[PDB]
């Protein structure tokens, strides 16, 4: 079936503990691809040791750019950039995956996940899977976000992986 991955996030050096994330790969094969090695390393590069660089309360928790830690940065399996999948899954409520990007077709590694339906998104960001345990920790590192987005407690992910 369809992935599970996991993140395992500190707030300043200390563990909140786990996100773990269903891949719809059924959907968005490519784009769960992507995400999935990204977590476990494989290709020699991926989210491990990186951060959540923009969380905005009431809105998402943004990470994955493993590059430059700012927004600027990030890389896929396939390259820099690929592209847009679909737009078939929406961003329905809190828990929704999706991928950051700086217009069409320019997914590389960022990706958020949602804290309340994000309607505006639909057509526009890739959804490609969602949060089947640790919205709790998803919670924590929201609470740690500003209107800016600038974070008030570091976010690392200190580990990541697959667990089937
Ligand atoms: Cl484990």
């Amino acid at each position: 079936g369809n992935p599970l991955v996991y993140l395992d996030v500190d707030a300043n050096g200390k563990p909140l503990g786990r996100v773990v994330l269903e891949l719809k790969a059924d959907v968005v094969p490519k784009t769960a691809e992507n995400f999935r090695a990204l977590c476990t390393g494989e290709k020699g590069f991926g989210y491990k040791g990186s951060t959540f660089h923009r969380v905005i309360p009431s809105f998402m928790c943004q990470a994955g750019d493993f590059t430059n830690h700012n927004g600027t940065g990030g890389k896929s399996i396939y390259g820099s950039r690929f592209p847009d999948e679909n737009f078939t899954l929406k961003h329905v409520g809190p828990g929704v995956l999706s991928m950051a990007n700086a217009g069409p077709n320019t997914n590389g590694s960022q990706f958020f996940i949602c804290t309340i339906k994000t309607d505006w998104l639909d057509g526009k960001h890739v959804v490609f899977g969602h949060v089947i345990e640790g919205m709790d920790v998803v919670k924590k590192i929201e609470s740690f976000g500003s209107k800016s987005g600038r974070t008030s407690k570091k976010i690392v992910i200190t580990d990541c992986g697959q667990l089937s």
